[PDB]
């Protein structure tokens, strides 16, 4: 079909919403140029972005209590071994799901592909969509032959503009990492304009509004606008573990985490590590007027992360990992009555733009802002908040930057999982040999497929016993 438009209905809407400014090139640009502006401008909805534009402008503590023992938990094979258990009883019964959040959180990429397909370097040469899909085989099988038969997880991967059509074909071409594709269901958030500081959105050239994907908190009204709710009760998914698409070592679908949320009649948790450092950047889970929540470092005023507890801990030591328990009956709730409390955070960029005359300049001082809903906002909410403390090194490293100069980088993205694999054989009965034998950048290059193990586990029969030579790689 053709390509029918209104431009008088639209400089109309546009005059009202105060927001004609779009429509400065429009006669400087070609008939190509000119649909696709059209279909995006067409595409927004200018009264509730001035909302949630005004809900961002307004949204500017001694409140602040740390988090106690009672809703923290954190080697007792008593307890673990229950976590584990009663996690693992409901992988096997199908009410696990997981949710990727692959939507575009922050930039600092190969600005081409998403992150999930990135190669960090890996022996397996494996992006993190591999190992991902591939734990979620490894905990399968752990849960179908500990209870008796098959079972699924299914693999709700939210995704925007920016990063569907790449992963969809990454995800075919890779014939579905042997997934299979009923049960790994893609969607998609929608976008929102960056906006000057007088709340005009702004254009990234002559035919293209600024967009950028919502927030990773726009989750909500993707499981709203996609049935998915629906889908996880058709499927009777109960639990849904949330992670962010960057972690190289997630706990994929963590019966431990499930198991413990459990146990702790919680309708939503989250997991968190030892903040290293006072500024690092890791969001805080702590009670707020008495409500335990989360604020991003951003929001956490400086001189406060330094406060040190009577031990000598960071009194704000508990850093989120974006890595969350949601029951599906918490879903709804905040799909159906909590998302437009949801504040759109302000976060104050440099927006690349095009001028009065067009050169495309991009910064000269942060110019203009990207409104963004944070997932854990949906903590404030919680009926019952849980919270796990996990060991940094061994679930949380994240791929940001894309120089190997940075921290959390495909070096340290390697080097982190590489070492940990290492542990692993260490713990299960391997010793390794120099170039002149021996036994002790880690000592030894290994990497495991979590098609073989998933937290260390089953590698005695492997390893135990036996010496290696530099690398040992495992996978069938």
């Amino acid at each position: 079909g053709p390509e029918l438009m209104n431009i008088n209905d639209l400089k109309l809407t546009l005059s009202k919403a105060g927001q004609e400014h779009l429509l400065r090139f429009w006669n400087e640009l070609e008939e190509a140029q000119q649909v696709e502006l059209y279909a995006e401008l067409q595409a927004m909805n200018f009264e509730e972005l001035n909302f949630f534009f005004q809900k961002a402008i307004e949204g500017f503590a001694a409140r602040l209590r740390p988090l106690p023992p009672e809703r923290v938990g954190r080697s007792d094979p008593e307890t673990r071994r229950r976590w584990e258990e009663e996690g693992f009883r409901q992988i096997s019964l199908n009410k696990v799901a997981v949710l990727l959040l692959a939507g575009g959180q922050g930039t600092r990429l190969g600005v081409t592909y998403p992150k999930g397909m990135y190669r960090v370097g890996l022996p397996s040469r494996k992006t993190l969509y591999q190992l991902q899909a591939e734990r979620i085989r490894r905990v399968e099988q752990l849960a179908g032959e500990r209870h008796g038969t098959r079972c699924t997880v299914p693999w709700y991967v939210m995704t925007s503009e920016f990063t569907l059509g790449p992963t969809a074909e990454f995800f075919r071409e890779h014939n579905f990492f042997h997934l299979d594709p009923a049960n790994v269901v893609m969607f998609e958030q929608r976008l929102l304009p960056a906006v000057t500081f007088d709340g005009k959105v702004i254009l990234e050239r002559k035919d293209k509004v600024a967009m950028a994907p919502d927030g990773n908190g726009g989750l909500y009204c993707a499981l709203e606008d996609h049935k998915i709710l629906e889908d996880m009760e058709r499927r009777g998914v109960e639990f849904v573990h949330v992670y962010c698409v960057d972690n190289i070592l997630v706990r994929l679908a963590d019966p431990v985490f499930i198991g413990f949320c459990v146990l702790q009649g919680a309708d939503c948790g989250a997991k968190v590590v030892e903040k290293a450092y006072p500024e690092e950047p890791v969001g805080v889970v702590c009670q707020v007027d008495g409500v335990p929540q989360v604020v991003e470092y951003s929001e956490i005023s400086p001189e406060t992360a330094q406060l040190r507890a009577s031990d000598g801990s960071l009194l704000y030591n508990a850093g989120n990992i974006c890595n969350h328990f949601f029951t599906r009956g918490f879903l709804k709730a905040v799909t159906r009555e909590f998302e437009p409390l949801l504040k759109p955070h302000v976060a104050v960029k440099k927006v690349p733009y095009v001028d009065e005359e067009g050169n495309l300049v991009k910064p000269l001082k942060p110019n203009g802002i990207k409104m963004e809903k944070f997932v854990f906002d949906v903590f404030r909410f919680a009926k019952n908040f849980a919270a796990l403390e996990v060991l940094r090194e061994e679930e949380f490293s994240p791929l940001k930057n894309a120089e190997p100069a940075d921290r959390d980088s495909p070096r340290t993205a390697r080097q982190a999982l590489l070492t940990q694999h290492y542990r692993w054989a260490l713990r299960a009965g391997a010793r390794f040999l120099d170039a002149h034998g021996a036994w002790l950048d880690p000592p030894a290059i290994c990497e495991i497929s979590p098609l073989v193990s998933y937290s260390g586990e089953g590698l005695e029969v492997y390893l135990q016993g036996r010496e290696f030579q530099s690398p040992l790689i495992l996978d069938e």
